């Protein structure tokens, strides 16, 4: 007639599937974690939600079998309780019903309904961070590519004025801070023209090529529905 | 030197020889074009949505 | 006779269309944001 | 997974470099510098090298 659970923040070993995932992403320079104590807290936050609780009740078949309905649902909703009980952190969750197998089944089920919400939200948070990460990196390279092109452009105009000064001082074979003449009018000429034929700045730049590699993996990477439990049972919901 | 003197007298746009200045113009263009669109959000979360008492 | 609402500062997932619009201006070298708890305090204040 | 990704980043630097070495072969040539004697395309080693 009162079923009870005692829940605690979840143990490390419950986080292993989530850790293999976050490790895939750390490699792609995405440092993303789900704090076990944070998931435990969001669990208790949802669990204390009247709105969420009535939804669960109105949508459970087990509760509906058993429009004065709104008044009944408001009443059942007053029998769910959560109190905070120090070595570790632990909360006691309870529900009271006329029968004992009702009391445990409706508590058991509301825990699983909440545990499911928190697992969905948490999995969507991480995807959300991946879509922000992949977004960022693409716009940044697109933007750094137009900055490399622009620099190459001023470097051509500079080399252009280097040729002209190499020839005005009659240095035509190899050997100044602004217009470097060293190479001499002969090299500066083949060079002035290899630089005029570049079509993508990525050809002579490991960085920009590697940056596209990142922006690639980030786009092909998936966060797959992981199945965890935002808490750990001291007491599974009792049979009172 | 005299060739160099003549090249710098021929400079019309200080950005022609300057990468920084070039990419800075590009910033000011990207900023000017960029827009904040009417996004909707809710500045809170409901533990309890307005009740029917 | 009386209706009530229990209101808390909004959660991350609610912020995702706002986090798409802030990733740039961040690229454009503008780093700004809308702090969830500050948005909430502004609600309670206007309310 | 970090190795698999660095082995690849190397290949990209090696490729970027081959294109760079390739345009040094041409600048070497056009300057006459055939034998062992630049910031962007060093020709020091000379065309035969």
């Amino acid at each position: 007639w009162t079923s009870a659970a005692v829940v605690t923040p979840p143990e490390p070993v419950q986080w292993q599937e989530l850790e293999k995932t976050f490790t895939k992403l750390r490699v792609l320079d995405l440092d993303i974690k789900i704090d076990r104590t944070e998931a435990f807290n969001l669990f208790i936050k949802k669990f204390q939600s009247v709105s969420l609780l009535e939804e669960y009740l109105r949508s459970s078949p087990y509760v509906m079998d058993q429009l004065d309905l709104h008044r009944a649902i408001v009443a059942l909703s007053e029998k769910m309780k959560a109190v905070d009980d120090s070595l570790y952190t632990s909360w006691t969750l309870s529900f009271t019903a006329p029968t004992s197998e009702e009391a445990q089944t409706v508590l058991s089920g509301y825990i699983d309904y909440i545990s499911a919400l928190v697992v969905k939200e948490s999995i969507e948070n991480v995807r959300n961070k991946l879509e922000i990460k992949t977004q960022f990196e693409k716009e940044k390279l697109a933007q750094d590519r137009i900055k490399m092109k622009n620099q190459l452009d001023a470097n051509i105009q500079r080399l252009n004025y280097s040729l002209d000064i190499a020839n005005a001082a009659g240095i035509k074979k190899p050997v100044d801070p602004d217009f470097s003449i060293s190479l001499g009018a002969d090299g500066i000429e083949r060079k002035l023209e290899i630089e005029k034929a570049v079509t993508d700045v990525a050809e002579l730049n490991g960085e920009l090529r590697n940056r596209q590699y990142l922006v690639e993996q980030l786009t092909k990477a998936n966060i797959n529905d992981v199945n965890f439990t935002p808490f750990k049972y001291q007491l599974s919901p009792s049979l009172p």
